[PDB]
């Protein structure tokens, strides 16, 4: 049967789901680890022992244990990122959705959620892989992973809690998928992994580690990067935190082997409780428990290893949205609120730099501050709102991301580089906001394509013609169609630097995206900050 | 006879001078002090002993020793700066031009020429006062005052040479018009002090200085203020150039009566030979024997001066040109040339950039190529050309007149603020140079009135307009005529900040002149010099 796949872990059987009109098969909640449970927790994943019987996969899996908004209860905008199935630390599966009939070998595109790190699911409506499964013909998988304290908790040196055991889970599901595709159709020499946030940061750190980058083909990062000041931490700043996090709940701190135990007692929402309050600043856009510059996953430094050529040289498709900053303000900085125009005075402006860079001296926050003062018109309050929005969105994510694409360029087998600027019509987040993190993801998985969902003719264009470029990349490792007449996505090169905007517009194409703001982050104020 | 004036000096005569047309009296080269020769040069200046008989008045007096400009032998852009008499030590003397027929009690305006304080003249052809006193009815009289080493040399401590003599010359001549003005027709309580560059910093400097603050009653300050970077040094670094002056001529070093008694032995030529030799660094925009903060002439730091408002209170009209840093680039930095367009190559750029902000350590020298670096198109030979420019004029010029605007309005009785931003017609320096620094003098002192000097007629116009801009400020202490119907130039306020542009266009009005790269210079760039 088309529903029966039989796999070096044992049978599974599947269900038709449908789509568009059509039908497809899905492999929902397939294990690829051991539960990470009991004295397991913090540990490095362990293989799914093989089944006999045949493993029931037509319902989707439980998330991992996270944190979980309600800031604006009952709110689509907010709630469709929270686990929307019961949390567990039994939570490592993944879910495959295969065209019908099934293919022979077909292009592979594996998706890993973001989150920050500390949150996420496979499970997501906004995730759902049957439409770009059933519309390019490709076998779309989604992995999960552990987050939080189960998934980054780090006290380097111990065995029990590594650090980076989440991004473990994530090369094992990687592993599974290299060596078990073949039997869903899917070609293992043709494997995308693609994220978003997190997720993008991760691809990017598989791309980077040495005992992950045989197991795919080629990377799409959408507004995350590996080297994302957010995204990881040295490992005296993870035992510190680790050990923060265990004062918190008034354990022994005498040794790691205490400390550990002392965790593994506690239920899963203790920790979660608690987690946010071990981070060192008074910040925005900073998240607890994250991947850790161990020596192992990471043999030296990112940058070091950015500028050495140490990482996987492939193709890589990658960009960023317009207003990644919006999010993170309304959630974390005074003076912004969800059902406001939230103009910001120059006290909560001032306020707001001083969040979004903590690391910063005086000196350091007057070079922000200035860098993004109009000063002719310094007392504006939707110039200080959207100053600040970019000030969140250039130093977290575009321009680490620009710093990374052209270090990567230079070794790398080509580069094609994105501006996602179209607001969808139907966002129900406020204007202010603009074209938020996270809102292409929807067009990445053709949601617009469902009538339902309110999206425009043109959304449903835009949608289909990212899809098509994510997978003729995935397919090809150029998202163009080789003889199309349509307008050609150029290769961004370290010389010319391309790029194009992706919106409901005939394609336009541009070069050095924010290069004048991402000179001050990359260059200028590091060396600033080194210097005092 | 009208050309019969006897004074408390003693008698002097004049001559009838033709002027578009008409005829006024001039009375040329009047001494205010004793000649500072011999065992004087470098001391203070002594008022002029009064003389029988009548003091020919007739001929323009001897211009004081200074270096002659032999940069473009012939060319009249550079030698109408230069001397156009014979130099000498015996230098200190003031020209007066009056209307015809004597007036009884007219408003008087003194002018301080510039020349960085090593050089200048009371006599060149731009600074011929008969149009301005003829066209708006004022006694018109420059002064002129020691520069370089001979006005400047600076060993505080000693008697001998304690510096600032060449600001106590131009005090002495206006001493001299407040004892002495009535008996041409002047009004002593009517005494506006204006000057450009150097003489606006002077002009700066009286407004600052306790003991010549009661001598006039208004000022105005073009393209110069008192705490331009390169207007003044401390007595630490004075003394330290002059003890390097004696090096350069062997000088005997172990005392200032040693050094002093060897500085008076040479001849003028051999201290103007060496006088560049003494700057600290390679610099531009930056002139060897300037004034001294001094405890004396200065009581205190300019910058406490201007901040507790130690200062005369009363009227101020003053400005800038647009592209003051021209000058400097052609003389002093590498690939500015006269005869080139002079795009100048990154590396011209940097080098650039380091000889104009010589104080800098490397990362002030980064924040001020970031701040005027273009990065979608850094290799631009024009841009970078334009941005040294204004870095030179701003760092120079435009920031320090901005903060010393802000500063003494918050206590002063009236401040207009112009911008000066056209380029002459008739201009013999390359295009590149724009509007240069200088070359609205030729508006204020009326040229283009003469039809021989190939101004156009709005240049003409232009012209009639500044000139009786600035006698009626002057005159009243505001650039306005109460109840014209002609546009009015607005007072610059602490809170608007407006100005005018002067040009030939029809008078625009705009508020906050180059704030934001003011900001940049006057509060951000010296408090990173500062953490470093
Ligand atoms: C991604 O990587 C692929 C695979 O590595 C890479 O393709 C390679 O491109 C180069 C062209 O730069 C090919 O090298 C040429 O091969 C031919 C015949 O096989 C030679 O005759 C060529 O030599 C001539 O031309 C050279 C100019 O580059 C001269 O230097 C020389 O003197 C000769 O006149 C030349 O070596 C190479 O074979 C391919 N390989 C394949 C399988 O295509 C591709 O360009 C990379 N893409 C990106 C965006 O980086
Ligand atoms: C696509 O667009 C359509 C068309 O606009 C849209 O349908 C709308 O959806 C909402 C669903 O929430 C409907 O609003 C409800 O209407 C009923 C009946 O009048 C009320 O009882 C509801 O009120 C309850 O809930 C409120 C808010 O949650 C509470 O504040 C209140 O106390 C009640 O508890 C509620 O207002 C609305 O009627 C339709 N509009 C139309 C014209 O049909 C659809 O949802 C969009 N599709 C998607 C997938 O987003
Ligand atoms: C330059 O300096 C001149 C001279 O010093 C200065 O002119 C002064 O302006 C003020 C107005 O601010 C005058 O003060 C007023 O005088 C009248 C009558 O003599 C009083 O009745 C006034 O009091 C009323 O209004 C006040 C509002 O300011 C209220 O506070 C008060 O309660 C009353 O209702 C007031 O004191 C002052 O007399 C003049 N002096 C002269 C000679 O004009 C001028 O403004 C300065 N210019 C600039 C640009 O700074
Ligand atoms: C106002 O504009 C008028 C009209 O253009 C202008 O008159 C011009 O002035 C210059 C004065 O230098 C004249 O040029 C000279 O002409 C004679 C005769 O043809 C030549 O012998 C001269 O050559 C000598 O000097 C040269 C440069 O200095 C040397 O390179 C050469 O070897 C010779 O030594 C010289 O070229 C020119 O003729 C007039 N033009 C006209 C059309 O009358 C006037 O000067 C402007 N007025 C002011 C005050 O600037
Ligand atoms: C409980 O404390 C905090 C919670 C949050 C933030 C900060 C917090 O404390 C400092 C924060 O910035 C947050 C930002 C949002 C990020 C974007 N997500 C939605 C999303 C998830 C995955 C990928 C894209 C968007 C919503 C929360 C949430
Ligand atoms: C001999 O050495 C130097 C000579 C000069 C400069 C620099 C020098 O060495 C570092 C310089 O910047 C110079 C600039 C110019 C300033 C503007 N003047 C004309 C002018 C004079 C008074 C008022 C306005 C303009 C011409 C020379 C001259
Ligand atoms: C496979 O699962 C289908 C859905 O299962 C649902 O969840 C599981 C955990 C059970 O609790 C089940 O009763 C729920 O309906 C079933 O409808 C289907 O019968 C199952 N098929 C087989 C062969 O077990
Ligand atoms: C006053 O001066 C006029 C111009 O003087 C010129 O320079 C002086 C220094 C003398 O050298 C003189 O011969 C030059 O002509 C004379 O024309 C005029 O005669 C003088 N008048 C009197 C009364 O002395």
């Amino acid at each position: 049967s088309e529903l029966l796949v039989n796999t070096k872990s044992g049978k599974v059987m599947g269900t038709r789901v449908p789509v568009l009109s059509s039908h497809i098969s899905a492999f929902l909640g397939i294990p690829f680890a051991e539960p990470p449970v009991g004295n397991m927790r913090f540990r490095r994943p362990e293989p799914k022992k093989p089944w006999s019987g045949v493993w029931n996969a037509s319902t989707y899996p439980n998330n991992c244990q996270q944190y979980v908004d309600e800031q604006f209860p009952g709110f689509s905008g907010s709630e469709m990122w929270n686990p929307n199935r019961e949390m567990s630390e039994d939570c490592l599966y993944l879910n495959i959705w295969v065209p019908s009939p099934r293919p022979k070998s077909t292009t592979v595109m594996v998706w890993i959620y973001g989150g920050g790190f500390y949150s996420g699911s496979s499970t997501l409506d906004v995730y759902n892989g049957k439409y770009l499964a059933y519309t390019e013909e490709v076998v779309l998988v989604s992995l999960s992973y552990r987050v939080g304290a189960f998934g980054f908790l780090a006290l380097h040196g111990s065995q029990e809690a590594p650090g980076n055991v989440g991004l473990l889970d994530q090369r094992m599901a990687l592993q599974w998928v290299h060596d078990n595709i073949q039997f869903f159709g899917g070609d293992p020499k043709t494997v995308t992994i693609f994220g978003e946030s997190a997720g993008g940061a991760s691809v990017g750190m598989h791309i980077l580690s040495p005992g992950s980058r045989d197991l795919f083909r080629r990377a799409i990062l959408q507004s995350g990067s590996p080297n994302c000041p957010w995204a990881s931490v040295s490992v005296a700043e993870g035992r510190r935190r680790a050990v923060e996090l265990g004062r918190n709940l008034n354990c022994n701190l005498n040794s790691d082997e205490e400390l550990i135990h002392c965790l593994r007692e506690k239920k899963p929402q203790e920790l979660i409780d608690v987690e946010w309050n071990v981070l060192p600043f008074d910040s925005i856009f900073r998240f607890s428990f994250v991947p850790v510059i161990d020596g192992e996953f990471f043999p030296t430094s990112l940058e070091s290893m950015l500028n050495s050529g140490n990482f996987k040289k492939t193709q890589i498709l990658l960009g960023v949205n317009k207003d990644e900053g919006s999010f993170f303000l309304l959630y974390g900085a005074p003076g912004f609120s969800k059902d406001s125009e939230s103009k910001i005075s120059r006290e909560d402006f001032m306020s707001g730099v001083k969040l979004s860079v903590p690391h910063a001296n005086d000196l350091g926050l007057d070079a922000v501050t200035l860098q993004y003062t109009d000063w002719m018109d310094d007392n504006n309050g939707i110039k200080n709102r959207d100053g600040l929005d970019d000030i969140v969105g250039d130093h977290n994510v575009i321009c680490p991301l620009m710093h990374f694409v052209n270090k990567y360029t230079k070794f790398g087998n080509g580069t094609y580089l994105y501006f996602f600027n179209h607001r969808a019509s139907n966002l129900v987040w406020p204007e202010w906001m603009g074209v938020i993190h996270g809102y292409e993801i929807e067009f990445v998985f053709g949601l617009p394509l469902v009538k339902e969902l309110n999206y425009t003719a043109e959304e449903e264009a835009l949608s289909r013609r990212i899809m098509h470029y994510w997978a003729t990349f995935a397919k090809t490792g150029n998202p163009n169609e080789p003889h199309s007449q349509e307008s050609k996505w150029p290769l961004f090169t370290t010389k010319e630097q391309k790029f194009i905007d992706l919106n409901t517009e005939p394609m336009k194409v541009h070069q050095r995206l924010r290069v004048q703001m991402c000179v001050f982050w990359n260059q200028f104020l590091p060396k600033l900050l080194n210097a005092t």
